[PDB]
């Protein structure tokens, strides 16, 4: 599926070796601490399609799939897919190439598109870096194959973060010389066959700032699909460049801030809200970008704070910001995990209710989006414009005029004070009668175009033309 295709989706991102198990079970242990093999499958994936789906999400991104390193090393095994060594070869772990295609076609019998992480700058091995044995690399069986041995030290040194082996001395990820034509050829070929082999619809690129830009704009034509680069830099000025060789980038630089908003009463709106705006006009697209606020590589939301409803409205940013929303699988569920290993807890350890209070919130939130969407086909590259802050509030506009969703946010908590925010410049005409998708509420604008918008328990409002709506079962 083209970029143009990906704008409107919205992403649930699973650790496959943690998500659903082949024999469904909720009580299987997974102790994030062994760092080992949990047992997710493919095969686990399509029996919980149904929990994914009832959140209103349209598509997955499944972690690597390409045989990794074998051993449980110093740091555990290789269930995250990151630590590849052949390439040819599918980790069993998940199931069979067939199963894997039974998951796009799962997918595709739901409207569904399935997104597919791929590590492109580094095999996996257990050791030092001095103790590689290149022959076990499929196809790269030789050193020459690989940039010499070196770590990366400082990066602001771009050639050595490009040129270098990432992770300390424990387990070594050997770095592909990506400038060499025999790997990008090997690269590409490669890409183009899996996504053909299996259907797949996007590409999630794992590591991008790693490799040479002169590598990505092949890799991405070779995938004929949209791929979205993990670029892991808050800096715009860095990692938005990325976009000219790039489909989209993960918004890292929006996560900083955003977190820091949510994560306490004392969060800062201000760079949130100026945030917003530099990538919206500095970056090359915005709405091509992946929002998140939570995933394998950071603490948990939960992890910080607790608090519901500041966990609510960071769900709601998430998925009405400009670009594609990107969930992570337990997000939902409230999970509380630090930082890694910890923020690999298994999905299916929570039962996977679909009345938590997350679920909820998602699932109301994506199906406004995903309605508005259908009804104008301009949301989703009307720049999301930041209308309104103060010390506990920010509130946004997206869409057409007449169509637009309006969302307000807030950090007070789920103990915050009741009280009516008059809110300007959202642009609805005197008397537009709005409802309030997450509480199924209403609200008429104001003779003075002011939206009198209640406020309490701090929880997040989102608003949309009650007429709009119209006959939609949301709020029915
Ligand atoms: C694509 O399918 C062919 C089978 O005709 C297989 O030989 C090839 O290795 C596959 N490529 C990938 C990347 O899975
Ligand atoms: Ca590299």
């Amino acid at each position: 599926a083209t970029p143009a295709d990906w704008r409107s989706q919205s992403i649930y991102f699973l650790l496959t070796d943690r998500f659903a198990r082949t024999d469904g079970s909720t009580t299987a242990t997974c102790n994030t601490a062994d760092q080992k093999y949990c047992g997710g499958t493919w095969q686990g994936i399509i029996d919980k399609l149904d929990y994914i789906q009832g959140m209103g999400f349209t598509a997955i991104w499944i972690t690597p799939v390409t045989a990794q390193l074998p051993q449980t090393t110093a740091y555990g095994d290789a269930y995250h897919g990151y630590w590849q060594q052949d390439i040819y070869s599918l980790n069993e772990n998940y199931g069979t190439a067939d199963d894997l295609k039974a998951l796009s076609s799962a997918l595709h019998e739901r409207g569904m598109y399935l997104m597919v992480d791929v590590v492109a700058n580094h095999m996996g091995y257990d050791g030092a870096g001095s103790s590689v044995d290149y022959s076990v690399f499929k196809p790269f069986s030789s050193q020459d194959y690989f940039h010499p041995f070196c770590l990366i030290q400082n990066y602001e040194d771009q050639t050595q973060v490009e040129d270098c082996w990432l992770g300390d001395n424990t387990v070594s990820l050997p770095d592909l010389d990506t400038t060499k034509d025999v790997v990008k050829n090997e690269w590409y070929d490669w890409v183009g066959s899996l996504v053909s082999n299996y259907s797949i619809d996007g590409l999630r690129i794992d590591t991008v700032k790693h490799v040479q830009k002169d590598f990505w704009p092949g890799y991405n034509k070779a995938a004929g699909v949209y791929c979205i680069g993990e670029v892991l830099d808050g800096d715009p000025a860095y990692t938005c460049p990325y976009q000219n060789v790039m489909d989209g980038v993960l918004n890292y630089p929006i996560y900083y801030p955003l977190l820091n908003a949510f994560k306490s009463t004392s969060g800062s709106m201000d760079d949130l809200y100026n945030m917003i705006n530099t990538v919206k006009s500095d970056c090359p697209d915005s709405t091509l970008l992946g929002t998140f606020v939570e995933n394998h590589d950071n603490p948990r939301f939960a992890s910080y704070t607790n608090d519901i409803a500041l966990a609510k409205n960071v769900a709601a940013f998430i998925i009405l910001n400009d670009g594609i929303p990107i969930i992570y699988a337990g997000q939902e569920q409230h999970y509380a995990g630090g930082n890694d290993p910890a923020n690999r807890e298994a999905t299916w350890l929570s039962g996977y209710p679909t009345d938590s209070e997350l679920y909820k919130l998602i699932a109301s939130a994506n199906a406004i989006r995903n309605y508005a969407i259908s009804k104008d086909t301009g949301f989703v590259t009307y720049k999301n414009w930041p209308i309104y802050k103060d010390d506990t509030t920010i509130a946004m506009r997206k869409g057409t005029d007449g169509s637009q969703i309006v969302t307000i946010l807030s950090n007070k908590g789920a103990s915050g004070d009741s009280y009516t925010l008059s809110l300007s410049g959202a642009g609805y005409t005197a008397g537009q009668q709005l409802t309030e998708v997450i509480g199924c509420t209403t609200v008429t604008v104001g003779s003075d175009g002011n939206v009198p918008v209640p406020m309490a328990g701090g929880l997040p409002r989102v608003l949309y033309p009650t007429e709009k709506l119209a006959g939609s079962k949301i709020c029915s």
